């Protein structure tokens, strides 16, 4: 690799980013990158994790979605003075939304960052995202962890906030939104052998097959995922779909993957009302893809999904159309 | 890799970039994908060649860039019959500009369906894309193939175009552009001018920094623009991973080049950072540099588009 940030800020990083979109400033030496247009008019939403998973979450701070994101080593998460320095700044007395991804690491920095807020008389509330539905090896419990999913609450709560939603109002539907996101991946490795259900960190599959196409690999996924959604038994047939490249997959595999992955979900009787393509959320070089499915539970969340933003990784919206 | 392309056009990615994007169109069986937006009230401007360069060009049709692009199969190009397709629909007696990289086979084909065109009344024109300074590593002679700084065409004529620009006048302004493009590579040991179908660089050496791999390559690029001589210092960047090379790598470097151009007394007045050309899975990046010789270039850059994989714009500022 050109570069490695192991226990280190990945700083050259950080200020390329900021040289290359002028709405985005970073504060050196912190791993906070903000929104620098944000005007403190509307409630701000920030969150943040360890390097190895951009544009996860940098490419996801802007206007209509996070204000600010703190991000630390390589998959290490930021340490709590300095998500507690970004709390501060973009406090302005209207409360301060945090989406924390649901690893154990991850909620200490930020519990005790969000402790010391409070305490200081910033109403900071916050929802953990936990997404994965991939198993732990060990006792076959699902893992939880907050994978590629986790931008879905960037973005609509990032447009509601925009909207004019309250910090009450942001809470609550975060609280409706977060336990429909399920996300499940797979990985390919030499020995061509496919790994389904992998960990965001390369943790062991739920099954290890020899590589004979990816139909089937389609075909495997959408059924695990069948098996937690149980679609074939809910009313509501709208969805959101995201086909995530976790790194050194090339576009062509993954719209070819999502044109196999269509096909399925249009034969389960569902209609995918909105899908996003591309490396969302990533785990440093690996090969593989994620599947996201998320019941559009409120028309309205369309509308928040549609909406534009300045946010690198999200710059699309209706307009286009 | 999950789906391989040898051979034939990549049938289903087409079909799924359909699915994702109302704006955009696949013909199936041709390799031809469209914006179904354009109204046909300005010159369209056309591309193509094999596919592995993703998002190169699918990724660049869209209103204010490229009206359709015709994708072939792995790393080879289009049928003409498919271009010559391709020519007709986006044709109204209004002209018809096609953007070639120029690799020896593209050129076959391309010139096969243009002069076709030509025969049947088709005012159509072409630039050739040749921005590669990368070295036949025996003999040195430049390569010049047609490589990320492709989509730099791609971008200013597309705003031009829509802008209203005659075909005559999107000519001149292409062959004022073209020479202006300027790129080189690097592979992860370090091959430095790596070819974009991954033939051998003109040094390898030893991984010791990137920082060091920076100074390579703006050397060379240097050695071709000899930027040091004119008196305009404004430049255009491109840092263009080649497939799995990851976002931080990438803006990585992109500091480490910016601490290097500013150093050399330039400014970068725009730049873009992602995967804009690949070659299949490579690891590596390249750089393109392009004089703003033209202030309006900037404006042309700056304008919005609806095409995928080039969606920022002046008013995200």
């Amino acid at each position: 690799e050109f570069y490695n940030s192991t226990n280190e800020i990945p700083e050259e990083m950080l200020k390329g980013i900021d040289l290359t979109y002028p709405q985005l400033t970073y504060l050196p030496e912190t791993g906070i990158l903000y929104d620098n247009t944000y005007n403190e008019k509307t409630v701000p939403i920030i969150s943040g994790g360890g390097s190895g998973h951009e544009p996860a979450h940098v490419g996801y701070v802007g206007s209509g979605m996070l204000a600010a994101a703190v991000t630390g080593p390589l998959f290490i998460p930021p340490k709590s003075k300095n998500i507690l320095k970004a709390i501060r700044q973009v406090n302005s007395g209207k409360g301060v939304f945090v989406i924390i991804k649901n690893f154990e690491a991850d909620l200490k920095e930020f519990n005790e960052a969000i402790k010391e807020a409070r305490t200081e008389g910033i109403d900071v509330r916050y929802i953990v995202s936990h997404d994965d539905i991939s198993v732990n090896a060990y006792n076959f419990h699902k893992r939880h962890r907050g994978v590629a999913g986790t931008i879905l609450l960037h973005k609509i709560l990032g447009a509601f906030a925009k909207e004019g939603g309250s910090i009450d109002e942001i809470e609550q539907l975060a609280l409706s939104l977060s336990p429909e996101i399920y996300t499940l991946g797979v990985a390919l490795a030499p020995v061509d052998e496919v790994s389904f259900g992998i960990g965001i960190h390369g943790e062991p599959g739920y099954r290890v097959e020899k590589f004979e196409g990816s139909e089937r690999i389609a075909i495997e996924l959408v059924n695990k995922l069948k098996a937690e959604i149980n679609w074939q038994k809910k009313a509501n047939k709208n969805y959101i779909l995201l086909v995530n490249g976790l790194g050194s997959t090339t576009l062509m595999e993954l719209y070819s993957f999502q044109y196999d992955v269509m096909r399925l979900l249009e034969l389960e009787g569902l209609s995918v009302k909105f899908c996003k393509v591309g490396n969302l959320m990533t785990s440093c070089d690996m090969s593989g893809i994620s599947l996201t499915l998320c019941s559009v539970k409120d028309p309205k969340w369309l509308d928040y999904l549609n909406v534009p933003t300045g946010a690198f990784a999200w710059l699309e919206h209706h307009h286009h159309h």
